[PDB]
């Protein structure tokens, strides 16, 4: 599903988080629990990107400046103006992070992991690991850098992931309560998502939840998605509102919607 609507909101979110955190001239630990293969060939042998990135990309000269970092990476990976490749989250991170930072990328699938070994590092410090990323949360936090962005992008192919994930974040948060945690989740079965969200809510009240809903007339497959952020940056709630408003003009316009909800200790 590379470059679908969920990738678009998740990756722009990532770019805004990276843009904020790199304001501080102290090293950042960047941890991905589910890195995938890192770059996606849109021309190999369903074109979901046509309804995600493609309308956004085609109209790029009309986008608000909050989209700049996201667009520039998509521009970079592609040889010309025709979309041939879509970057994965590690390709965004390597672009925005600095030589002083430390990237730790986890991937469980052997084929995907083998492709991830081929990502350029430029002058960044990139550790690629063939491992259960969710299990790694416990071992790697708190990091020596004492500053961390933990970007969690599960597939939720198992129902049990909706309870495993908040369990792992709760444990991680107990050991490193000042880390910036960002977890993506789908809306496929509202009940499962609501149970996931109740567990996320228990971890910390310094939180923001963002969601983007396509509102198709048939509730089949993923009809929307969201991200839950613990310790979100200064100014992120209002930036992300502009982003989400813009996206609803590209995805099912007239019917799509978004929401933003912050915890009891966030504004």
């Amino acid at each position: 599903h590379a470059g679908n609507f969920a990738d678009v909101i998740k990756h722009i979110t990532l770019t805004r988080l990276l843009a904020y955190l790199t304001h501080k001239d102290k090293p950042l630990f960047y941890l991905e629990t589910h890195s995938g293969r890192g770059i996606y060939d849109l021309k190999d042998k369903t074109e979901e990107y046509k309804e995600g990135i493609n309308p956004v990309w085609l109209d790029r000269e009309n986008l608000p400046s909050l989209f700049l970092e996201y667009i520039s990476v998509i521009k970079q990976i592609n040889l010309n103006s025709t979309l041939s490749y879509y970057p994965g989250s590690p390709y965004f991170a390597i672009n925005q992070l600095r030589s002083q930072d430390r990237l730790y990328l986890c991937e469980l699938h052997p084929t995907e992991y083998n492709f991830l070994l081929k990502l350029p590092h430029f002058n960044k410090k990139v550790y690629v690991n063939h491992t259960d990323g969710v299990s790694k949360l416990n071992a790697l936090l708190p990091p020596p850098e004492k500053r961390g962005l933990i970007f969690i992008d599960p597939s939720y192919e198992r129902k049990e992931e909706y309870k495993e994930i908040p369990y792992a974040i709760k444990n991680a948060y107990s050991k490193f309560s000042t880390g910036l945690y960002c977890v993506w989740y789908p809306v496929v079965n509202k009940a499962w998502t609501e149970q996931f969200l109740r567990k996320m809510r228990e971890i910390s009240s310094k939180s923001v939840r963002i969601e983007l809903h396509l509102n198709p007339l048939i509730n089949e497959g993923m009809t929307g998605c969201g991200l839950w952020i613990i310790n979100p940056p200064y100014t992120f709630p209002s930036e992300i509102k502009l982003v989400l408003e813009t996206l609803t003009t590209y995805f099912n316009p007239g019917s799509s919607s978004y929401m933003i909800e912050s915890g009891s200790k966030l504004c």
